[PDB]
């Protein structure tokens, strides 16, 4: 347990992934508006 | 004071959470509008 402990990228890529699903969702919703 | 103060996630976290929530402002707002 010790030594397998022993990580920006993943937030980065996180942060992108639902920054565009939260667009797309807004994409749709404004589309159902109109 | 000297010692204690010797960062880019935080502000990456800041970031993604400061747009995650505008965009659920905003689809709250283009539902008011539909």
């Amino acid at each position: 347990v010790k030594i397998n402990t022993k990580e920006m990228v993943h937030r980065f890529r996180q942060l992108d992934a639902k920054l565009s699903d939260l667009k797309g969702l807004l994409k749709e919703i404004s589309s159902k508006i109109k």
